Parts: C-alpha cells; sequence; structure tokens
C-alpha cells in the first residue's frame, strides 16, 4: 500500500511533450509526482497514474506560500 502520504512535488517550468513511452507528457504550470531524484532524468508520475522520465532542466523546485 502507500508509504508516505506527505512527500514533495515538482512544478514543470516548460511544456514538454514526452517523445515516447518512458518519458512524460507534461505542460507548463503543472505540476507531478516525483518518484525518482538524484537522477539524470527524474520520474514523475501524472493524475492519469502514468509515470514517465523527464529532464531535470525542465524540472524545478516546488514551494508554497503558506504551507508547512
Amino acid at each position: 500500500g502507500s508509504s508516505g502520504s506527505s512527500g514533495k512535488y515538482v512544478k514543470i517550468l516548460y511544456d514538454f511533450t514526452a517523445r515516447n513511452a518512458n518519458e512524460l507528457s507534461v505542460l507548463k504550470d503543472e505540476v507531478l509526482e516525483v518518484l525518482e531524484d538524484g537522477r539524470q532524468w527524474w520520474k514523475l508520475r501524472s493524475r492519469s497514474g502514468q509515470a514517465g522520465y523527464v529532464p531535470c532542466n525542465i524540472l524545478g523546485e516546488a514551494s508554497g506560500p503558506s504551507s508547512g
């Protein structure tokens, strides 16, 4: 089952079009769920239930104004 309920996320900076399955298709101003980090390409997962790899170049730190 679910391990953690409170982790981290990434806010897409540039709209990316997954060239293949291995890749994930995201848009700008989007927030996916980071699964694998500290690696060449991160593995995010859309709300649709899809998971792919993308460049961290477009990735960016996601933070909120009021949320401890």
